[PDB]
């Protein structure tokens, strides 16, 4: 028995039972629940993140990734009162939870680190960029007004010219939305090919044992399902892609 | 009297390789066949090399029962027959594609050091796609224009035609225009540099400097990287100023990996 970990999450404008949504933060929430570690959520809205980080003393995760000159403060962040430690960046948190609690199933063993880093770069071009003009426009009006104004302005300032300016132009219903939906499906099919490269259909990257890179894929899937709604026609298609493999993974991480 | 018992020693595996225009001992060079050559020597299995020119590869593959490795890589409707191929007379089995060859050798010779265990298969296929983008495409306008004039005439014509016909249109036309000395070569060299630093960054993602992707143990993934570096060295020459530059990339990681695969 130990104290509840402090898990800093980003809310949308919904009641608390439905307030979690974010892809990156879900990596850590799913890491905590896989390890069955007790936690409480502490909600921080987008425009308050760096201030809230600076006050509890969590490091930034990257540098100049929004404004070239200043560090990038992000969620997830955990504070573990059992050790007094504050950790930011979902992968740094996972290692922390591996080392602090060896009883829990290890998620990122040393043997996985370089291959998972390969995956993060593969996943960026293959899944994240095809998915971005879908998830981001859809999550934006779900935020409360201050969060939406910060989310819209920062993400339009960064990905704006690469996609078509304002978020309504990213995937507008028509030939635009059709082509991007195609390239998103291709990316998931490419990713299923990695999983079946030996001629079999393993459930997880390592085989039957699950690790952090399965959590990562699940976190983004859980985000799309939470943001679109589990009966949205575009989520219902994702459920069927590649033999329903993505549906099986979501089932796995939901039942952690 | 006394009469021989039949020996049961491991017979030389037949390794099908692509020559260049040099004598026997400097005849290997190719990065894909090097994957399998290195897999054989890492496992310390006996093998002999059979030389096949590029335009003869398909005929040889069909003659010996080697399946194609892909579909439509050169002509839209046509199977792509490629080297490396081994034929193992110890089992009568012919295998194509460096990766399938690695699986066959792991399985058939289980007392040799394992190179592609099952728990690596999906991560390694991720790597081949990430490696294609960040290493292979930047490297292509350097390695192919240097290798091409080193081939025997029959392979030279076939290699120039097919590679220019497939890639030249997005690299400036004919091979002489892919990376000519001057700013074009220099900007492509920077892209290749950054590709390798991206790859070194994978290996240092935990803040440490593991020698191989897994840690202290090498696997098939390190062999793939070494085969491509060994090919660059063999084609450019060990004293080429550009090869000497690669030896100083990323704190010398690739030089150390080349050293590793050279002493298999
Ligand atoms: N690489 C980080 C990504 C964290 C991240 O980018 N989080 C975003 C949420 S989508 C954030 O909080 N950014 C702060 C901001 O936008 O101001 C991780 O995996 O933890
Ligand atoms: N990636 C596969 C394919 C290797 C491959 O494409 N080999 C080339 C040599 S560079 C080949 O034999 N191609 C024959 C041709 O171009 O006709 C493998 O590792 O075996």
């Amino acid at each position: 028995m130990i104290q509840q970990i402090h898990f800093y999450d980003i809310p949308r404008n919904r009641d608390e039972d439905d307030r979690t949504w974010n892809p990156n933060t879900s990596k850590t929430r799913l890491t905590l629940t896989y390890k069955r570690l007790p936690y409480k959520t502490i909600w921080v809205e987008y425009p308050d993140i760096e201030r809230v980080c600076k006050e509890i003393g969590a490091e930034p995760s990257a540098f100049g990734l929004l404004k070239e000159g200043k560090p990038y403060y992000s969620l997830p962040v955990i504070h573990d009162p059992n050790t007094g430690t504050t950790i930011s960046d979902s992968i740094r948190i996972a290692r922390y939870l591996d080392k602090t609690y060896p009883d829990t199933p290890a998620v990122i063993p040393a043997e996985l680190e370089a291959f998972h880093a390969v995956f993060e770069d593969a996943f960026w071009d293959t899944i994240f960029m095809p998915l971005f003009p879908f998830l981001v426009p859809a999550a934006c009006p779900q935020l409360n007004p201050r969060s939406e104004a910060y989310f819209r302005e920062t993400r339009e300032g960064k990905f704006g010219s690469i996609l078509g300016g304002k978020m309504e132009n990213w995937a507008p219903t028509g030939p635009v939305r059709d082509d991007r939906w195609k390239a998103l499906q291709a990316g998931f099919t490419k990713m299923a090919g990695w999983l079946s490269a030996d001629g079999q259909e393993r459930p997880f990257f390592m085989g039957e044992k699950l690790c952090y890179t399965d959590i990562v894929v699940g976190a983004w899937l859980i985000s799309v399902k939470k943001v679109f709604g589990s009966d949205h026609p575009e989520w219902l298609q994702v459920e069927k892609w590649d033999g329903g493999r993505w549906s099986r993974l979501v089932q796995v991480v939901e039942n952690f």
